[PDB]
């Protein structure tokens, strides 16, 4: 694959694999792991880590809706998946005929379902509990065991899984995450019998409570290298690798004079001889507006952006006069100094989740692998 | 195509058709339109824009950079198109091939590209000058005469036209807008000869000065019925019709109890009966976490969005129990209520143009012409 312009994000699966396979050996061997790689793997490329993860130790994926599972499927990924939300009753035979396990949290659903197939392909379900999150999931045992009669009755209906998910397992203070835990615990005991697959952990459960994970987790953020929340940093058993990094060039070099003005509203204003450089990336890539007053890294040495941002481009002070091409690091290293993604966070005011899920389409993927390129992933 | 989870973006052409046939009118016969169609059309889609726009009187397209350009080209668009950005001197003979006019601002481009280019395509050239944005452009006497000559200098090289960007035309103070028209006059006497194409407006100096606009504009934000900002409103020519808008459905509906907390960290509770509603749509289609508090359209009433927004889904307040499947409009209208994008860029602090632009590739794009359903857009 090929790209056009100078701006790309570059994506360590050797660190992928390093921070998967590290859980591998963390958890008991009796425990599997399913790596979630929904929104495009949070914006690291879908397949790639899919096939990554597997390699270390992974055994399933889930994704957050059936279009994430089926374009796995078209990509050769042929372990299972699950779908972790919402879905159509309607393509339940869809999901069936391409192996893919589905999530279900109400009783009407089944209703429509079972009326709409009939064979031969098995549906594998996961019910879904929700013991605090207040997302999705059963609240009543009424209703949990209707689904669970429902699923009884129909031939081609299976219950391979029962879970939860956790609203607070990244804070240091527990006192949630027990209510959670414990509310589980008695959910659980709601069902005839249990299921093959039981699950309730995300990154940060698996990571702290390793032995509190019943028979498989739910690995995420920490996949990519991210600390689930900052607060847990210090609590973490292994050194996470951060995967994610963004790059440009310079490709506009000019000096100002003093009383000069840059970029829309003609916000900024040179005061003395300075070095102006324009590089070729924009909020439509994700490198929102409100990183104005932010900076990028140049030649090892941080410069600050410069006036707004524009849609495709943006301008930075420079220490002086730089050649045309000289590499910008927006997220990355660069000699000593350094930009993680949790810098960018603090700076959009977000979590480290979001800033790789927005960094856009438009933006091309290389993927290295043993410290070389393996490929490039240009969406468009 | 089709997609598999009830959350959908909706493209109304007729909109665009109208916004680009009203300036076609309000100009001269002789005068082209060249629509702005870069970062998939502003998030409204490439094709699906360019083609509206030709039909409506435009006669040129402009691109951001390179890839975004051939990519037209490969959907069967035939028309002229301009990259804004730049791009690489050894990438020219692919333009050429593709007959796509680039931008060019400086001299030892030119140079390196003559030296890698011999023929037998011409290139035509779009030289950029910079008036007082400080982005991109050429600001000095002799770096143009260098460039000029550079180019007359070459066989295949063909200067086509020139331009320059105003920074602050959608301001009601004109006054740095006369200074950079000023400028721009002054500079196009370092031309021997005015080329074929001279343009210099963009959304704002086109509908506010359409005969100071020479003989092309550069029709942007306006096409897709937003106004270039809030101060300008009022002084723009024709109304605007707003093309994009954006919905989902109830994936689930669920009484809380006082007491009960929805989403991450447990930041909202229940303190009455309340009846929440998880929708499928998150940050990850770019429906960013700082709209937690911001307001959707369910059954024609304002609902709030509580709790953290996740990544694939959010939770509102009801009004009541309403039935799963129910509909719900994020940026649109409702019957009596409408949330416009500017509603939308008011809560997240940035301008209008951001918006559409973050709508992620998860987000399928249903196109409307002649008022049917033409066309279904799905990324993934
Ligand atoms: C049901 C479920 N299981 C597992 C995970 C993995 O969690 P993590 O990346 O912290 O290890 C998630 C992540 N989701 C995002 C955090 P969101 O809720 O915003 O869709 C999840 O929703
Ligand atoms: C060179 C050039 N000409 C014309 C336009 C059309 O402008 P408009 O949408 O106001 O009609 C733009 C828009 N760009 C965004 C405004 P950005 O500069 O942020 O990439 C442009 O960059």
């Amino acid at each position: 694959n090929d790209f056009h312009r100078d701006t790309w994000a570059e994506v360590d699966l050797d660190a992928i694999y390093d921070n998967v396979e590290n859980l591998r050996r963390l958890l008991p061997d009796d425990t599997h792991i399913m790596a979630v790689v929904k929104a495009n793997a949070y914006g690291h490329g879908d397949v790639q880590v899919a096939r990554t993860a597997l390699e270390a130790g992974a055994s399933r994926l889930a994704v957050a809706f059936l279009d994430e599972a089926l374009a796995l499927r078209e990509k050769g990924i042929e372990a299972p998946i699950l779908v972790l939300g919402a879905s159509r009753p309607a393509d339940a035979a869809l999901a069936a005929q391409q192996r893919i396990a589905l999530t279900v949290f109400r009783s009407d659903w089944l209703e429509e379902a079972s009326a709409l197939y009939s064979g031969p392909f098995p549906i594998h379900f996961h019910l879904k509990m929700d013991t605090g999150m207040g997302r999705l999931g059963v609240k009543d045992e009424e209703e949990t065991k209707r689904i669970v009669a429902l699923i009884e009755r129909h031939p081609h209906f299976v219950l391979e899984g029962l879970y939860t998910h956790f609203a607070t397992a990244d804070e240091v203070n527990t006192d949630y995450f027990s209510y959670q835990y414990t509310r589980f615990l008695h959910m659980l005991e709601w069902l005839p019998s249990r299921p093959p697959l039981v699950h309730c952990a995300n990154s940060a459960a698996s990571l702290r409570f390793p032995d509190r994970t019943f028979n498989m987790v739910r690995f995420g953020i920490a996949m990519y290298g991210l600390a689930p929340s900052p607060g847990i940093k210090p609590l973490l058993p292994y050194p996470l690798k951060e995967a994610f990094s963004l790059h440009s060039r310079l490709v506009h070099v000019k000096k100002l004079q003093p009383g000069e003005k840059v970029s829309y509203g003609a916000t900024y204003t040179a005061q003395t001889e300075e070095w102006i450089g324009t590089i070729p990336i924009g909020y439509a890539d994700g490198w929102l507006r409100r990183l104005q007053h932010f900076h990028v890294l140049v030649d090892g040495q941080k410069a600050p952006i410069v006036g707004r941002i524009c849609m495709d481009q943006c301008m930075i002070r420079l220490p002086g006069p730089l050649p045309v091409g000289t590499k910008v690091t927006l997220i990355g290293r660069q000699g000593d100094e350094v930009i993680s993604i949790d810098d960018v966070a603090r700076h959009l005011e977000t979590i480290n989740y979001e800033v790789p899920c927005t960094i856009s389409y438009r933006v091309p993927r290389i993927f290295f692998r043993h410290k070389r390129i393996m490929e490039v992933r240009n969406a468009i």
